């Protein structure tokens, strides 16, 4: 079935996700970044999450794919008066070298 | 042969035992299972938020040090082991959704 959050609505089945009632037109990566997202609703991804989960890691250093994608889906967000659902976030991670 | 390996990192998950240096790590069970985290992809950064997620269930209070402090055992015990510069914080990037 399709799962709500707030005015959303996301149908991974059907590649349908509403904001408002609205379709938001969004590329298969973009769906597959916002069907991640809502799935815990304020939980912060990191970009090296978001590539692991929607990319299996194939990105390489250096690259903006993750953020480029970010930026096209909150415009599109915003073109259906959705402003201030997805947020930026500055963190910490950690990593083991050898 | 379930264990892995990363340099002088051995980590075998069902034992849960850790070696670096041949060296038994005496760990917390939450410091054991940051590094079998970690270890899954060497040089993957794992945000606090997913260790959080992974290893606490979610549910660390903001304000929270415990993270903090398990690194810097985990820091300490390694290099008592001779292990330098094999834990890395680094500050990124994140994205969150809100309905």
């Amino acid at each position: 079935e399709s799962l709500s959050m707030g005015d959303l609505t996301l149908d991974p089945q059907k590649r349908l996700v509403t904001y408002k009632g609205e379709e938001l037109r969004l590329s298969p990566k973009e769906f597959d970044i916002l069907a991640l997202l809502i799935r815990q609703p304020g939980r912060v991804y990191s970009r090296q999450e978001i590539g692991q989960e929607i990319w299996q890691g194939r990105l390489p250093e250096g690259s903006n794919v993750v953020d480029v994608h970010m930026a096209n889906l909150r415009a599109k967000l915003r073109d259906l008066d959705g402003y201030g659902l997805l947020r930026t976030v500055r963190g910490v991670g950690y990593a083991l070298r050898g």
